[PDB]
């Protein structure tokens, strides 16, 4: 199973390659991440 939670402080425009993933993957070492138009990013982790 996996859960989604708001990143720590992910800002700036997202890319089609994936910038929210490498972030939460290099920091929180999570599974992946995704950005939104609400200036908020969600990271997926095991739960």
């Amino acid at each position: 199973k996996t859960c989604e939670n708001l990143s720590d402080s992910f800002k700036g425009p997202c890319i089609p390659d994936g910038n929210c993933n490498k972030h939460c993957k290099e920091k929180e070492h999570l599974l992946s991440g995704r950005c939104r138009d609400d200036f908020r990013c969600w990271c997926t982790r095991n739960c």
